[PDB]
DNA sequence: GGCCCTCGCTGTCAAAATTGCGGCTGGGTGTGACGCCCCCACCCCCTTTTATAGCCCCCCTTC
């Protein structure tokens, strides 16, 4: 796709069917600088 | 004093059972939630009356 040019080896390819999982990165992505504490341990809470 | 045996006691090794402890790292959703029997104060209803009226039980009457 880039240079135009046959790709020397002839790649495999058709349909197949494919499932998108729910899975998904915006809902797994996480960060914390600083936030609230627990009230028993004053360490960081557990989880997003 | 010295040789030889059986015996009772504390003791020991061994077998057997009894018991405190452990069981990966981390992450993401969601969902949901005492009683028994007695004793002691205090209050309500028992009764009388009446006005008042809607409601309802009881007995009578109809066919």
């Amino acid at each position: 796709g880039f240079t135009g040019r046959k790709i020397t080896s002839q790649i495999f390819i058709g349909p197949t069917y494919y499932q998108r999982l729910k899975h998904m990165v915006d809902d797994k992505i996480h960060s914390r600088a600083r936030g609230p504490i627990q009230i028993l341990n004053r360490q960081p809470m557990e989880g997003r």
